């Protein structure tokens, strides 16, 4: 399995950040930027439960996904999930849900092999109540 080029994706979430230095925009969980991230939106505080859908550019078998968190920090390392997919942007289903510990480290979900055009990562829970990821890959 091979990581889809993120700059044939368009990222979009149910909550962001602001542009306020590489946080928090959707996008920024997609730029093959390790130090830019995805952040939900907290002035104010949006609560979780919040999303991040991932248009892939097209329809692809996918079998696995990598969210990898900021740096250092661990606002909004995600601790609660649940990942969805969808082959028409509509009508999304539930692939893979659980728990991750709240290190920086990578998290990696491998599933049997399934149709997408639409990836969907869901943050029920997440450090301080946030949600945050520095980059987001699927694998095809
Ligand atoms: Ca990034
Ligand atoms: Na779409």
């Amino acid at each position: 399995a091979s990581a889809l080029p993120q700059g044939n994706m368009k990222a979009t979430a149910t909550s962001e950040h602001p542009d306020v230095g590489n946080e928090g925009l959707a996008k920024f969980a997609i730029d093959g930027k390790e130090n830019t991230i995805w952040h939900t939106k907290y002035n104010p505080v949006e609560e979780l439960p919040q999303s991040i859908t991932l248009e892939l550019g097209g329809s692809y078998e996918i079998n696995k996904f990598t969210y990898l968190p900021r740096s250092g920090a661990k606002n909004g390392n995600i601790t609660k999930y649940e990942l969805h997919v969808s082959e028409d942007g509509n009508n999304f289903r539930k692939i893979s849900e659980g728990n991750w510990d709240d290190s920086g480290s990578l998290k990696t979900l491998k599933f049997n092999s399934t149709k997408a055009t639409h990836v969907k990562l869901v943050a029920l829970e997440g450090v301080g109540g946030f949600a945050s990821a520095a980059e987001l890959n699927v694998f095809a």
